[PDB]
């Protein structure tokens, strides 16, 4: 097993990519705490870390209506502010939580579930792209500091890719998705859950410990 | 007069870049609101804009302390809070503000004076960074949406550049900063305040109307 | 002027950007050396530029056909050779031999006019991107080193720009062409000549010192 | 059993950079490795080398030329600069195009481009080299969407700071000068081992990287970030 021995620690494990992360990371011989616990509330964090024990492998799996097509005018107070509280600041909390314990036994893995909208522009998606920023900073200001203490932090910059949150049935069934994933998309089609959890699996695996603060596009060509 | 006729509307024009602002854009033939207003409350940058009546230009400049040194475990949540109420979520709100009436003329210029720690890692700066970036994942992706309406939005990734928040006289007179800067500045000294201004001038002029969502790195060379 | 008292040598003037070139560079108070040697052959960069005497600036003008559509197959030896011959090795031979004055003088101004193919997949022109590639990472590897000198070095990374070689008056006239740009450019234009060298204008100018080694988008948002 | 069982690979220069940390790690996880050592600057070879392989799934692009770490733009001659070009740009697009006509006959395929971080950021005393790697890297982001309407993956390891003998030699890596620029410059603080980028070019050749294309990945520490 790649993950043999390793426990995971898995946020918001039904939202997401949860699924696949469990259904990938257990048959590759990981323990996955699978945590259901909302982090926006101040001190959650702290808590979950406390009765998860050892952790070995952080897998940071954060999501919020993309609102797609709300302009930037449309963009209110609470729409705005409820992609930064969903996303971001939990973000920081849970990965605080967990460095204590990475830096005791100089090692540990962080996995961030982000977006291609961090890399590159889409349309219609104005909070949440500059959400998904802020996750990729939190990555790229905090891989190089972990790294001293021999952790690894990396963000997976995902689109096209099954979930309930972004590609959801009723959408990817239109004539108008497949039109626009077909002239967006080189590849020509969505990625399943399976194969973003099959990322994720090598960043979280001993096989990845050179890589740091990076952000992999996984979305088919689209950002290329 | 690279900027003849045109108005001005500039945030915090005392803190960060504000200065170097009003004495370049006034000498290119500009009217500059230089504006004080604390736009980290609500309602408050809907009202600067009415008082400003015509703007032509957006000159979005924003400061937080970075709290050089702190760590990832030193970073609490009111220090990482402080970051996005301070840069993040004031720049949408006067951004959203004056847009109306460059959607009404099919003009506008917006231009964020941000930081190169939104392009790579910066040491010891995490909340700020991370908040750097949100910045940035603003520019991107408003700038195409404000595009198809004739409007540019810009971001300047400053580094290396006086000013009284992260390079004050104080701060820079050490004989061992300046040896730091020199391996890390392939230039070898800071720009000066005029210098980003000048930077600032080009994109808020109609010299520039084809830039539309970019990072500038302003910063010597150290991001190259 | 803003380029007042400058000498430019301006490679293969009659081709690609160089009308607008001149144009905008002799507004602004330049001598601008309009050379038209043939500078695939080896010994004709130093000839150049010993006839040329004293020259501040620099402007590698360079282009090729880009052979749109031609696909990955079909790219043949020839087709392939001839896009480095035409615009990476000569790039180099220019620059060495502008070089050497310029560091005399510990000052001196390159701007190179690229493409944004070199930023990211651009349809249809593989032999022709991966040679602006090469000429990106040129301005990326030389600009630091040059630096070190007060040299500033740097590439305008260009797409849907006027000119002979890539957006000629009757490809950018019919319905077709004007439709996809539309939908693949968020500005919804194209950027006159005059628009590029006005960017060149400010890479080539003393406002400009700062900016060392880097790759300005100018594309109407195409790569954002 | 192996991750890359059944598949046949084609390595190219598989004495030089980074070809044995592949064969062995290729092959531990099933591979038949063809271990070519022709050379590829000769017009037509890659073509020949493609026909007497027989049947390919996985070509891993492995070149390397010397960096001439140190030497100046001024001397950076005419055929210094040329070498760098004909080393590891104009083979890297004809061993390519030899081999992609049966992929896309097969609507598969795979291919894994050892490069440089090089062509990323800036590296000090580099610089045709670079420019060279520039190249590469931007075969990869051009022929990657290309490949990818074809099922193929094209993908690029940006690496830096990894064993290898063109780059990493003992001598290089022995003086103190070196150990304080990788301390300082080089998040992680140490180099890589060639089979942590064998492993990484194992994911990348594997199919669970099917939906990665056209990608530059940094193999390098966290020099780049
Ligand atoms: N899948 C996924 C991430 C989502 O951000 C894609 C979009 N828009
Ligand atoms: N000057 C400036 C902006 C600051 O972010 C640089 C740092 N650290
Ligand atoms: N104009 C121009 C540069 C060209 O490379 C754009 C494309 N394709
Ligand atoms: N190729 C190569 C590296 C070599 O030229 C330097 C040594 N030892
Ligand atoms: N510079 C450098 C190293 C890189 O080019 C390849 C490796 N390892």
């Amino acid at each position: 097993g790649r993950l043999a021995g390793k426990r995971v620690l898995l946020t918001n494990a039904d939202a997401y990519m949860g699924e696949a992360t469990v259904q990938v990371f257990e048959e590759e011989g990981a323990e996955v705490i699978a945590d259901h616990t909302d982090l926006t509330k101040v001190g959650a964090a702290e808590e979950v870390v406390e009765r998860a024990g050892h952790i070995d492998v952080l897998v940071a799996n954060f999501a919020v209506d993309a609102h797609f097509g709300v302009t930037v005018l449309e963009t209110d107070e609470e729409l705005w502010q409820t992609a930064y509280e969903t996303i971001v600041h939990p973000l920081h909390r849970i990965c605080r939580a967990v460095l204590p314990q990475f830096y005791e036994r100089n090692k540990g893995k962080i996995v961030v579930y982000g977006s291609a909208a961090a890399m590159r522009y889409q349309e219609g998606a104005l909070a949440y792209s500059t959400a998904r920023f802020a996750q990729r900073g939190y990555v790229t200001a905090l891989g190089p500091e972990a790294a001293r203490h021999n952790v690894n932090v990396n963000f997976i910059a995902q689109h096209w890719t099954q979930n309930k949150e972004y590609f959801w049935p009723e959408r990817i069934a239109t004539d108008e998705f497949k039109e626009d994933m077909a002239r967006r998309v080189p590849l020509g089609r969505l990625a399943t859950a399976r194969e973003d959890a099959l990322l994720a699996l090598f960043l979280a695996s001993d096989e990845s410990d050179f890589i740091v603060g990076k952000s992999i596009e996984f979305d088919g060509g689209w950002a290329t």
